[PDB]
């Protein structure tokens, strides 16, 4: 329909119906004026002045120019002042430090240019060195990461959507590049005119956040046929425009090397090319940026949204070998598989005889069946409806398929892809970049690697914007800036502990308990007295006791070898703490006190568990949350047996986490050179990755109110520098975390058969976690007494321990 752009060529404000469009998307919505592409898409003579071209007369038919009004009209080629001015190119200038914004008069706060690249592995940045020299030098004079990690799934739209809001993507809801929405009864697809429907994108991204605060925002998507030079033309003139009509923040796209990645492999021969021609658009920013007086006034972020993989269609595990009625389901298919019934409310569909034809059926098997509330709680994969209950994690360099017919197409199945994304955002080939350059960056400086949904806040804090609610942690990344908006705080206590003496006799209880310990002086009476009352406890927690961030009824419990905080509400600890030396001796438990559970004449009957019920309940036992194992005294060893330190364990989880007490934590303290351990339970029925409220819970004890933990975690601390103790250490720390599901079989591990070593560190590794994951399930907040800043505590709560190599 009707109108023309004259006068309106990537204007900022999209109009409505029936009047036709000339933004930056109107040609994904077939939606231009009909001589958009005449006005605003000129081509003629390309893109770079040349010396004859110097000083020409206007010719507004010209893609870019080279007149002498072209500065004052913002439409110079991004060359000219170089060719014709005697200027030099951006990146032939030194590095300065930028210590302060350089900006025209009229410039309110520094813009905000994010340049994403899609498939942008880490591992460019020094492999593809020597053909990306303006990238380079945003990297080496800016600030940089050695690698960011993605969220999963490591497809595009999951990623550049986390970038743009601080979400995980089921938060989001754009949890792939496909999904199906069960509600909506529709599909959405990178391909297509569905994504462009609202109703998907949960949320408030950058750029409405940015609007809502009186800040200007560019678009961030880009019409796909709009070349990059156009772009980045674009962008530039709208740094000319007046400045209450004029953004503060922009976003350049490009589809490469993803692209290309995808044909040839990572490190096909064919990649160099792409890679070269990126930093020639990145090269074409800057030197118009330093045309416009811009290139120290702009805070640039130079990002990427995954890796790229080596995947070949021979590298394709097909559901049908597994399963004899494949025809009853439907697969979202690749680099990982979601699996749903093909016809939707059949009750003859049962995904508990579909994971068991899944399970360990092949020596080499390339992909792990999941039901989602069971993946790696890091993954952050599972509350949201477009989640199937079913998924598959598929092993790197691999895909999953339904049917060889999907993968092999007519004629005789030729296969044109080489790499894939998608895996398991840990693998080292998903990892992607980070560079911040400008004012507000820091000058020539490195940081440690970090998760993509962290950036969020971080753009809030460039453009001095209050950031939405989101899954950053504000004040983990203050370390990349010069100048900090945000002064991050401690959350305040809610519950206050009580600290109970001896208030109970022994036949006030009846638990059904029994222990073999009256077995057996004036001097060791105090010394017992003393460590009840937490004469040791600045050994065993080192970093103050946790803060309980809801409201709650809990009593701290002190004994020689370790220190709790007991839930009177859920009638076990919600943590426990404990230091390890290097020198520390592990013993056994004596086979007098085998089945030792002990009163704790501190803590009301009414308050306490009962032996009884685990004797009843045939499926569940128990175990210790401070490990027997550990105790430093045979005296000291009868506290571990405390019914207040017991916790409900399935008999194969038991073998899972008796591995970890007796074998591992004290290899972690030798190799530390000592540890300090809290472990707890962590209730998340409704696996929306935070700590369920007590009507939340769907399993106790038979004949019990024992609730029964989802998951169990510990948070293993000790110091950066190794060669100082973890109980004496005056510098930075070091974190490891895990949370292990709490299941009744070991099926997640296939050579669980084994004896433990051979399997139990590796499911741990698996679930290896962030403090800061921990602290979302539990409601508690650790490291409150520390010698050390709150944004290096924040990092260090950000921290994953991945386990991959360098
Ligand atoms: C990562 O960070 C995120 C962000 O902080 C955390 O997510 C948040 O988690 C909280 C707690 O679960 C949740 O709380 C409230 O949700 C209900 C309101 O939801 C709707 O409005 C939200 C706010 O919108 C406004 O502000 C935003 C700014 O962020 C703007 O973008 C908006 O335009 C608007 O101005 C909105 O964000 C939310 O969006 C969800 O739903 C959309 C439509 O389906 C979808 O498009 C989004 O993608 C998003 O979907 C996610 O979240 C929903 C849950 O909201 C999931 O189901 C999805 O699967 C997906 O994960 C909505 O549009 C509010 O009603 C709730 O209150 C009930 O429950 C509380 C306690 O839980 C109780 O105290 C109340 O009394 C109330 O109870 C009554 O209702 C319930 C039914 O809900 C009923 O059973 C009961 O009997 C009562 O009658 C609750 O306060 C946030 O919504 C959520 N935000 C987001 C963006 O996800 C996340 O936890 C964190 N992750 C981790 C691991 O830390
Ligand atoms: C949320 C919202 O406001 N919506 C829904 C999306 N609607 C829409 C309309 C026209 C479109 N035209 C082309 N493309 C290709 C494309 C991909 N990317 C990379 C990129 C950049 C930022 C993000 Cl956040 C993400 Cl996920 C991915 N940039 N452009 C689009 O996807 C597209 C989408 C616009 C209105
Ligand atoms: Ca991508
Ligand atoms: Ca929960
Ligand atoms: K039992
Ligand atoms: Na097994
Ligand atoms: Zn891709």
């Amino acid at each position: 329909t009707s109108g023309s752009c004259k006068g309106r060529c990537f204007e900022l404000q999209e109009v409505g119906p029936p009047d036709c469009r000339c933004d930056n998307l109107c040609k994904s919505y077939s939606s231009c004026c009909h001589d958009f592409d005449e006005l605003c898409l000129k081509t003629a003579r390309g893109w770079e002045c040349t010396k004859d071209r110097c000083g020409e007369v206007r010719n507004e038919e010209n893609a870019c120019h080279c007149s002498e009004d072209c500065l004052s009209r913002g439409d110079c080629c991004t060359n000219y002042q170089v060719v014709c001015k005697g200027e030099s190119h951006w990146v032939d200038d030194d590095c300065e430090e930028i210590k302060v914004p350089e900006c025209p008069a009229g410039f309110v706060r520094p813009p905000l240019i994010i340049f994403s690249v899609d498939g942008f592995r880490a591992s460019y940045m020094k492999k593809g060195s020597k053909v990306m020299p303006n990238i380079e030098k945003l990297r080496s004079c800016g600030t940089h990461a050695p690698y960011m990690r993605p969220v999963y799934p490591t497809k595009t739209f999951p990623n550049l959507y986390t970038l743009a809001t601080g979400l995980y993507p089921e938060s989001h809801g754009i949890v792939g590049n496909s999904m199906y929405d069960p509600v909506f009864d529709a599909s959405f697809h990178l391909r297509g005119r569905e994504k462009f429907n609202h109703r998907w994108w949960g949320g408030q991204p950058l750029w409405i956040t940015a609007t809502k605060q009186g800040v200007r925002a560019g678009t961030f998507f880009w019409s796909v046929s709009i070349p990059h030079e156009r772009r980045i033309l674009t962008i530039l003139q709208w740094l000319s425009l007046p400045d209450n009509e004029r953004p503060s923040v922009y976003a350049f796209y490009s589809e490469q090397p993803d692209f290309s990645g995808h044909k040839y492999g990572p490190f096909g021969p064919e990649m160099t090319n792409p890679l070269r021609e990126i930093d020639k658009t990145v090269g074409q920013l800057m030197d118009g940026l330093k045309q416009l007086r811009l290139h120290r006034c702009v805070n640039v972020i130079f990002v990427g949204d995954h890796g790229m993989e080596d995947v070949t269609c021979d590298r394709t595990e097909f559901l049908s070998n597994y399963l004899t009625n494949v025809d009853d389901i439907t697969l979202v298919p690749g680099t990982l598989g979601r699996i749903r019934a093909k016809s939707i409310n059949n009750s003859k569909y049962d995904p508990k005889t579909i994971i068991a034809a899944l399970t360990c059926k092949k020596p080499d098997q390339h992909f792990k069946p999941y039901m989602k509330q069971h993946l790696p709680k890091r993954l952050h994969y599972a509350n949201n409806r477009r989640i199937e209950d079913i998924h598959l994690l598929v092993d790197r360099r691999w895909h999953v398929a339904r049917k060889p017919l999907d993968v092999y197409k007519k004629p005789s199945g030729k296969c044109f892809f080489q790499g894939d994304h998608g895996f398991d955002n840990k693998v080292n080939s998903m990892q992607t970049v980070f560079v911040g350059y400008g004012p507000t960056f820091k000058y020539r400086t490195k940081v440690p690697p970090f998760e993509n949904i962290e950036l969020y806040n971080v753009m809030c804090d460039l453009l001095g914007l209050k950031p939405a609610p989101n899954n950053g942690t504000h004040g983990s990344l203050n370390h990349l800036l010069r100048t900090n908006t945000f002064r991050p705080t401690m959350p305040d206590e809610v519950s206050r502990p009580n600290y109970p003496g001896i208030m109970y006799l022994q036949s006030e209880f009846d638990l059904g308990c029994t222990c073999d310990d009256k077995v057996e002086n004036k001097l060791e009476e105090l010394n017992k007295r003393l460590h009840t009352k937490g004469s040791t406890k600045e050994r065993h927690l080192l970093y103050g006791r946790p803060a309980v961030l809801y409201r709650t009824s809990y009593d701290i419990l002190y004994h020689t070898d370790f220190e709790s905080g007991y839930s009177e509400i859920f009638l076990m600890p919600l943590w426990t703490s404990y230091t390890i030396s290097k020198q520390a001796e592990v013993s056994s438990i004596p086979e007098h006190l085998t089945n030792c559970v002990r009163p704790d004449v501190r803590v009301s009957p009414g308050f306490s568990q009962n032996c009884l019920a685990y004797k009843n309940d045939k499926q569940m036992s128990y175990g210790f949350l401070f490990p027997p194992y550990l105790s430093s005294s045979p005296e000291a060893k009868y506290d571990a047996f405390l019914v207040t330190n017991m916790v409900p364990m399935y008999p194969a989880f038991k073998r899972v986490w008796a591995y970890f007490q007796r074998v591992l934590v004290k290899k972690y303290a030798s190799e530390r050179n000592g540890v300090n351990v809290i472990s707890g339970p962590i209730f998340d029925y409704n696996y929306d990755g935070l700590r369920d409220t007590e009507d939340e819970i769907k399993q106790y004890v038979e004949g019990s109110s024992i609730p029964v933990p989802t998951h169990y975690y510990s948070i293993i601390t000790s110091c950066l520098d190794f060669t100082q103790p973890a109980d004496k250490c005056d510098g930075p720390l070091s974190v490891s975390s895990f949370i292990l599901p709490h299941r009744p079989d070991n099926d997640e591990s296939c050579n669980s058969s084994e004896d433990e070593s051979k399997w139990v560190e590796e499911l741990m590794k698996m679930h290896t976690a962030r403090v800061r994951d921990i602290e979302h399930l539990t409601g508690l907040d650790f490291y409150r007494k520390t010698s050390r800043s709150y944004s290096e505590i924040l990092t260090l709560k950000t921290y994953l321990h991945t386990y991959e190599s360098e």
